[PDB]
């Protein structure tokens, strides 16, 4: 159509747990954005990596993201890449604009745990009340399949159980502290960095947004009770054919309760923060995020899709 997003470097997109390029190489992760992206020029390739892995590490998804920045380049004859990550794929994207400096024009991500998610530190406590550790192992062994049951290429390398542990506040926090970035504020106080970082000479302009549509509401006995701002009270028809709508708010209330504020399901707002801060307002759950359960979203919830996109045209004016 046109060069709307047309940026000069190839954009790839980067999928967080669970995720692929194409689940059962059937369902694209980042539903219709792809193909949205190119048809206003821009050159986008979408990362496949474990849906379950921890981000270093000789298996982990970092050193997978890499190898395909390294093959996305030599097919493009690009010499950088815009890395466009979602939830823990902020954090991969993170890892190679660290160890590879020289092949990223910038970094943006979308509801990232750049500080780990209290649903995470939830779900591993969970299975630490287990007092054989036995459902660890089931657990993990019916997340692995599932991981190489829906990831396009069958990918084996799948570890739960890592990836469970990446995610939590406590491993996040470490994980900043081996992994340092100019766009990130000091821990704990909710607090984003820098726009742009400059390592090994190499300069990278760095971006996020989340969205908040899971704010605590009202407090009472302890408990702490929140509202979907996604969806029209109710009878919003999201609520129906969209089965991630009600779960990330039931989620989203055991975040709240966990003292993590508004959210959108699974990370926080001051989690997600990083870089230049576009919007934290968004009224989106974590899925929204990427126009998925097949472009279904509330009525109050913004166009991914055109976020994105405009994006896209926002990278091409700065420049990369
Ligand atoms: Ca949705
Ligand atoms: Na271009």
């Amino acid at each position: 159509a046109d060069n709307y997003a047309a940026t000069r470097y190839p954009i790839i997109l980067v999928h967080g747990l669970t995720g692929t390029d194409k689940y059962a190489g059937v369902l694209e992760y980042w539903y219709g954005i792809q193909e949205d992206l190119q048809q206003r020029g821009a050159t986008v390739y979408v990362a496949n990596l474990s849906g379950f892995q921890s981000d270093d590490g000789p298996n982990g998804r970092g050193e997978q993201l890499l190898a395909y920045v390294k093959t996305v380049l030599a097919a493009t004859g690009a010499t950088k890449v815009n890395l466009v990550g979602h939830s823990q794929g902020g954090l991969t994207s993170r890892y190679v604009a660290a160890v590879a400096p020289d092949l990223v024009a910038s970094v943006t991500t979308i509801g990232t745990p750049h500080r780990g998610s209290e649903f995470a530190d939830f779900v591993q406590g969970v299975l630490a009340y287990d007092p054989t550790g036995l459902s660890s192992t089931v657990i993990a062994a019916f997340v692995n399949v599932f991981g190489i049951l829906t990831s396009s290429s069958n990918n084996t390398n799948q570890d739960a159980l890592a990836a469970l542990k990446t995610l939590t506040t406590a491993q996040a926090a470490t994980y900043n502290q081996n992994y340092p970035s100019a766009g990130l504020g000091a821990p704990g106080s909710c607090q984003t960095g820098a726009p742009t970082e400059t390592v090994g000479g190499n300069t990278h302009l760095l971006y996020s947004w989340a969205g908040t549509a899971i704010q605590p509401t009202i407090s009472v006995f302890g408990v702490t009770g929140a509202t979907d701002t996604s969806t029209i009270p109710l009878v919003d028809p999201a609520n129906a054919l969209d089965p991630s709508t009600l779960a990330l708010f039931g989620t989203g209330t055991v975040m709240v309760n966990r003292g993590s504020g508004q959210n959108d399901g699974v990370v926080s707002k001051c989690s997600a923060l990083y870089g230049q801060v576009l919007s934290t307002s968004y009224k989106w759950n974590h899925l929204d995020e990427i126009n998925q359960l097949l472009g279904v979203r509330g009525a109050n919830a913004e166009d991914p899709v055109a976020v994105i996109r405009t994006h896209a045209n926002r990278l091409k004016l700065a420049g990369v």
